[PDB]
């Protein structure tokens, strides 16, 4: 028992951090086979970063100007292209620490880990959510461009985030291993508006169950509602409304707790419109929404890696 | 900026995790150079758990009786012995992946990382403190005794904990390397007092640092306090009194923001009279007191290991 905001053990990842450095810009790299993935703006200057033309700064760069360095050792630059705000740099050598991985494309209200790195070193790993309006809020200073995100499924790391950005809000924001921005977002040093943002309430609903599971059962009530009924306070509190997908992937917590979705969401309700009255659920005095159902399942039921 | 509860990266702790199989009990163990360390109640049956005799029951087990695998391979027993509540096992073969290392006990507030592990194989990894009545808070199935705690210092992995047991209140049990408890607590299934608990005074000011570099800055007001009254607040509100040595660590936090230790605890004051009114600091609706000084130093200044 206890429910804690659980990282994915990070070793198959740290193997793959290196140091990419093109002129006096030094950020991270992710070394899979023979292909260093970075953000592409480690090749501009602190003047470029206002409005970088990205094409014509990469055609002053040959193979030679991008430093990639694997903890003491200097990998040799065969190549080099740009892919949407990627850069991949193709290296003589095959990683022998490559993991079996995937690049994947994550869902807003999705969950991964976040092994953050300056110098191609790791520094610490945590657990976020990608947010309905594509930001993280994530824990990131200068140099930590090109840290990734990843979850795990038993041997196979799925990448599915590459860190590029703090807006000037102090949230955070980055491209898939493609390359593409989550989000609105471009690689410039301008202000630009993320959405309004909603809470995950599929992952609220998720946590409710942990809390039950672990004997939090205060905010259990005698009322239940409707999907129509829910979702009408779900839009007055800025919730994300809640569909038949987000009931039938609750139907596993539903049938171990025999607590019925909907007199889950009623207790919901009773919270948005009460508040907590000064009491904690699982060490917290506001509702979390960063525990996806699956990650609620994996915690309660000590699923494990290699 | 941001502010997260970060752990360590666990890579190196990945590799020195074992399965450990005496009888039907399958529990962790931690193999470093040509010893495996684990609790010594793995030579224990479910009935042997209320009152066990661990000497008798050591005694009916020789080498053999011990099954050691780490991942695929088996490891081949040499020799055993019990100190205090671990067994060490002493193998044939030293562990090629042993990092550089250090046994320490660590203090009441300090903080330290989790890998969680079942059948020799990691789950997750999260950041906890213990807890002034040497009890962790943590997450924590049946199968995980023998997962550890640790803190890295660029390549030293310091061991400070190795997990045990789960009191019938649902918080968490164990050792040091050496296998002495912390805290007043024995390997047996009994209910177990374990202290009244107080909130770490030293980590919730650090963590108010951690806010105000980060742009949290409401709850600063226009008030001083000393040492004697703030602890006259301390008192009734169940937190630990402050010290001069407290002072003394938050120094460094002090000299950065220019908000005097003392002017800190006024705010803390106001805080803990007046409640936080429905406001958040570092996304948080409580005082959090799981990072100690050195922890916000650490993630304030992007410190990396290898
Ligand atoms: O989290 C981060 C990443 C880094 C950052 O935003 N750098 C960057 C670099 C190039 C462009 Cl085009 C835009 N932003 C940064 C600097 C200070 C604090 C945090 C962060
Ligand atoms: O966190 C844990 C560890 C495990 C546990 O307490 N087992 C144990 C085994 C031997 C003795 Cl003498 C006392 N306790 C456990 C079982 C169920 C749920 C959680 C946990
Ligand atoms: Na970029
Ligand atoms: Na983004
Ligand atoms: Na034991
Ligand atoms: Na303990």
């Amino acid at each position: 028992s206890g429910f804690r905001k659980m990282a994915f053990p990070s070793g198959k990842v740290e193997g793959c951090m290196v140091q990419v450095t093109c002129g006096t810009t030094t950020l991270n790299g992710l070394w899979l086979d023979d292909v260093v993935y970075c953000p592409r703006h480690v090749i501009c200057t602190s003047e470029d970063m206002l409005n970088p033309n990205y094409e014509d700064l990469l055609i002053r760069k040959s193979n030679h100007n991008f430093l990639v360095q694997a903890g003491n050792v200097q990998l040799r630059v065969i190549g080099h292209s740009m892919q949407n705000c990627v850069l991949k740099l193709k290296v003589d050598t095959a990683n022998p620490k490559t993991p079996k991985y995937k690049f994947v494309r994550i869902q807003p209200g999705q969950t991964f880990s976040v092994l953050a790195c300056y110098n191609g070193s790791p520094s610490g790993v945590y657990q976020c959510a990608m947010r309905p309006n594509f930001t993280i809020k994530g824990s990131f200073l200068n140099g930590s461009c090109g840290s990734v995100g990843f979850n795990i499924d038993y041997d196979c790391v799925s990448f599915c985030y590459m860190h590029h950005m703090e807006l000037p809000t102090g949230v955070h924001a980055g491209t898939d291993l493609e390359g593409n921005f989550y989000g609105p977002f471009v690689d410039r040093q301008t202000a630009q508006a993320a959405g309004t943002d909603t809470t995950i309430t599929v992952n609220v609903l998720a946590w409710l169950y942990a809390a039950v599971i672990n004997g939090d059962r205060w905010f259990l009530n005698r009322f239940t509602t409707t999907l129509n009924d829910f979702n009408l306070v779900a839009m007055k509190y800025n919730y994300e409304p809640l569909t038949q997908d987000h009931v039938d992937i609750l139907g596993p917590l539903s049938a171990q707790t025999g607590i019925a979705v909907l007199d889950m969401c009623a207790s919901l309700k009773e919270l948005l419109q009460n508040g907590m009255n000064g009491r904690t659920i699982l060490g917290s005095a506001l509702l979390e929404d960063e525990f996806t159902p699956f990650d609620v399942v994996r915690q309660c039921s000590g699923v494990t890696f290699q």
